[PDB]
């Protein structure tokens, strides 16, 4: 008597999968039969048995989700594994139990029958091109067979490093190469290890965003710099100075329109003007923007979502951001220009550059099979085009890209500011940094603290 596994295969968590266990001899002379399962470096782990009485028992992990089935005719038990898991992941035994006529018994095994359950998941900010990365994924799929989901969770920046330190979190983690410092000190992030060809294809300057203490530990995909988007129609020629706003926003509150709104609560939107000089230079500019919402120019709590619809409507002449929020304007019905930023104190507005990279979580199994997305899918004319086409990336890593990004009068707005600002230092210090400026603002902004007393709470 030998038994027979099939059906093992890989497959997508919250698929299925049969398996199919037949025998060469009748199943009525089996007392037992059953599954059993052994994952790598583990016990044997019963899931599931069905007795020659009717009687089926599971394992309380996979209770609920799997069936013990049994065709006496065809001479075999099977497994249906419904709303599968990676837990559940293992090599999958099939077992039979005969008693012998006098009181002894016999167990039989099979060969074995691998079940892989396996997902990609992606973890990127919901302002940008999540379906077209899915897009890439998808086509990922065809070629391998392996699922990409894309999720895109609030507040990802610092949920990423609580959650990928004790649970599983994703296996790649796209985020501006700030954030990538912190999480490379904290051992959160694998090294990276392209090969020369690889290496070879995306502009050297950009390797070096994504490089602490002499290691790779990301993917660069974009350079990321805010511009000034305005409604020519409402505004053909726009300020070239900070200073000459408050102007202008007289001229357009009388005709029910804003000047400028935009993202207030988030510091990365608000830096620029006070990073323009400069500290001197830091107050000069917090109390040109507290000016603002004093004179009632600005709303208090101005935030993504109210600045987005108010500029998309046409309620408000400018807006800050960047290349991802263009598609959205596209969408509406506003002739808009993306410009550089207003100079403050005759010097330009440094607004911080950021490097969109994808990193590799050093708590995860699939570290080579994100590494084919990564390179060969997602870091090629293709697999870039698809995430751009959905929300622009911006002036894309790829060297191949330089012809199609230069044809793009936005691109051109939003490589001026990116030189007249500076590239951010991955440092693990930028999480404190980042919090200390974002609560500062915030206080100047409702009106709690002091101009002054902000800069001395935040340099501490
Ligand atoms: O607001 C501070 C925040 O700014 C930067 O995050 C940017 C991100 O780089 C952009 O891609 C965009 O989506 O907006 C974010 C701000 O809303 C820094 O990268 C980040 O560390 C910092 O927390």
């Amino acid at each position: 008597r030998q038994l027979v596994e099939s059906g093992g295969g890989l497959v997508q968590p919250g698929g299925s999968l049969r398996l199919s266990c037949a025998a060469s001899g009748s199943i009525l002379y089996f007392n037992r039969m059953g599954w059993y399962r052994q994952a790598p470096g583990k016990q044997r782990e019963l899931v599931a048995a069905i007795t020659s009485g009717d009687s089926t028992n599971y394992a309380d992990p996979v209770k609920g989700r799997f069936t013990i089935s049994r065709d006496n005719a065809k001479n075999t038990v099977y497994l249906q594994m419904n709303s599968l898991k990676p837990e559940d992941t293992a090599v999958y035994y099939c077992n039979a139990k005969e008693k012998g006529w006098s009181f002894s018994l016999y167990d039989y095994w099979g060969q074995g029958t691998p079940v892989t359950v396996v997902k990609l998941v992606i973890w990127i900010n919901g302002d940008k091109g999540y379906n077209g990365l899915a897009e890439v994924g998808k086509k990922f799929e065809k070629d391998t067979g392996i699922k990409v989901t894309v999720e895109h969770p609030d507040k990802l920046e610092e949920k990423f490093p609580q959650v990928a330190a004790t649970g599983d979190g994703p296996d790649i983690i796209f985020w501006a190469h700030d954030r990538f410092g912190g999480y490379a000190q904290s051992g959160l992030l694998a090294e990276i290890t392209p090969d020369k060809a690889f290496q070879d294809k995306l502009y050297p300057f950009t390797w070096d965003a994504v490089r602490y203490n002499g290691k790779l530990i990301a993917y660069p995909i974009a350079v990321e710099a805010l511009s000034l988007i305005y409604n020519k129609d409402l505004l053909p020629n726009p300020p070239k100075t900070w200073e000459e706003i408050p102007a202008l926003d007289k001229e357009l509150k009388a005709k029910g329109k804003s000047a400028l709104m935009f993202n207030l609560q988030e510091p990365y939107f608000t830096w620029p003007l006070i990073a323009a000089d400069g500290n001197a230079g830091a107050k000069a500019g917090l109390t040109f923007l507290v000016d603002l919402i004093k004179n009632k120019h600005m709303n208090a709590d101005t935030d993504y979502s109210i600045a987005e619809a108010a500029f998309n409507k046409g309620e408000t002449a400018m807006t800050i951001n960047g290349p991802w929020a263009w598609s959205n304007i596209d969408t509406s019905k506003v002739n808009y220009g993306v410009t550089v930023l207003p100079t403050f104190k005759g010097q330009p507005s440094k607004p911080f550059v950021g490097v969109l990279s994808a990193g590799i979580n050093a708590a995860s199994p699939n570290k080579e099979l994100a590494k084919e997305f990564l390179e060969n899918y997602l870091l090629t004319d293709e697999g870039l085009e698809a995430v751009n086409k959905d929300k622009p990336l911006g002036a894309v890593a790829l060297k191949s890209y330089e012809e199609e990004l230069a044809k793009d009068p936005r691109i051109a707005a939003t490589m001026e500011n990116a030189q007249k600002g500076e590239i951010m230092p991955n440092i693990p210090q930028m999480s404190a940094f980042w919090y200390a400026v974002r609560t500062a603002v915030i206080n100047a902004a409702s009106g709690r603290q002091t101009v002054d007393e902000a800069l001395k709470d935040a340099q501490t």
